[PDB]
C-alpha cells in the first residue's frame, strides 16, 4: 500500500489527523481548521475557502480527490463548488476546501465541523499523440 | 474481475438492473424508481433525493461513484449535488440520488427516467504517516 | 504508458493540444476554442457548453474526468455543471465543457483560456450479480 504524508500546519495541531474510519471506508473526513473565535455564516449562494491546516505529501502516480459530504449536501445544500478537487503528488501548499451554499438557510461553519471527505486515488499521464 | 451485488427493492418492479452497455463503457445508468403514476415537480433552486430502488453490495476494496447525467446537465441545469457521491462497501442502504435544479425552468421527474450513472472502482487505502518537515 | 490519441477539429487550429505541467500533474488543462474576437459572455446563474475542439481516442480499459478548474471556481464562482464529466473509450465526439457560472459577477470566455482540466484514470466493470437478501453512501 502507498504512504500518504500529512503535515499538520499551527492551526491544525488541536484537531485529529485525517483517518479511515473502518476497513471498508473510501474516504477521509476533513475538518475546518478556521479559528475556535473565528465562526462564519455562509450565506444562500455564496462560497467560502475553508482551510484544512494540512499539507498532503501523496507519492507520485496517485492523486486526492476532494469530495462532498452527502449529509450537508442533503440538510443544507452545501456542496464543494469545484469538486472533485484535485490535489497533485506535486502539490505541497495547504488543503483548503471551497464550499459553496447552494440552499436557501444561513449555514455556520465553525472549528472542527466535517466539510469534505479526501479519496486517495491512481492516476496516469499518458502519452499525448495528435492524430488525424 | 470483482462482484458487484445488487439487491432491487419492491418499488423498482418493472425497472432493468444497471449494466453496462460496452466493454468500453466506464459506467452504469441509474433510473429514477418513483411512483408510476405520479411525476415529481423540481422548481429552480431546489433539491431532492430520487430513490433508484438498489441496495449497492459492493466488496470490500472497493467503491461506488455517483456520477451526473451530462444530458439533463445541458438540457435542463439538472445535476448531482454531492456529485461525485461516494458509496463505500459498508453501506447497505437504498441508494438515493441528490439533484438540484439550477436550471430555470420547472424541471418533472418520472418514473424509469435516467438520473445518474454509477461507477465502479477498487478503493486504496494508503498508510497515514505524520511528518514534521517536507520531504 | 497508455497512449491518449487526440484529433484536432478545424476551430482547435492554432491551440496548443492539452499537455500536463509536471510530473506530478494529475490534470491537464482544456481550452476554450470558441473563434477569436468572438466572446462567450455567461451571465450569473447561467450555463454554456464550450467547445474545445478535440475528439479523444481513450484506449479501453481507461476513463477521461472533466473535472473544474480551482481558480475558476474561488475567483469566479464558476465551475462544470455535470463534473467529473465522463469521457469513456467509446466517445468520438468532440469534446466540449458544460460550464456554470454560480458567482455574481459575468464571465467572459475567450480563445484559448483554460475552462476545465482532464484526469486520465485506469476504469473497470464488475461483474453484476443481482441477490435476494444482505458507510458513506448514506443521506
Amino acid at each position: 500500500a502507498p504512504t500518504l504524508g500529512i503535515i499538520r500546519l499551527e492551526h491544525a495541531k488541536g484537531l485529529d489527523l485525517p483517518a479511515y474510519e473502518t476497513a471498508g471506508s473510501a474516504g477521509m473526513d476533513l475538518r475546518a481548521a478556521v479559528a475556535e473565535d473565528r465562526q462564519i455564516v455562509l450565506l444562500p449562494g455564496r462560497r467560502t475557502l475553508v482551510p484544512t491546516g494540512l499539507i498532503l505529501e501523496i507519492p507520485q502516480g496517485y492523486e486526492v480527490q476532494i469530495r462532498p459530504r452527502s449529509g450537508l449536501a442533503f440538510k443544507n445544500g452545501i456542496t464543494c463548488l469545484n469538486t472533485p478537487g484535485t490535489i497533485d503528488s506535486d502539490y505541497r501548499g495547504e488543503v483548503k476546501v471551497l464550499l459553496i451554499n447552494l440552499g436557501d438557510d444561513d449555514f455556520r461553519i465553525e472549528r472542527g465541523m466535517r466539510i469534505a471527505q479526501a479519496v486517495f486515488a491512481p492516476v496516469i499521464q499518458p502519452k499525448i499523440e495528435e492524430r488525424a
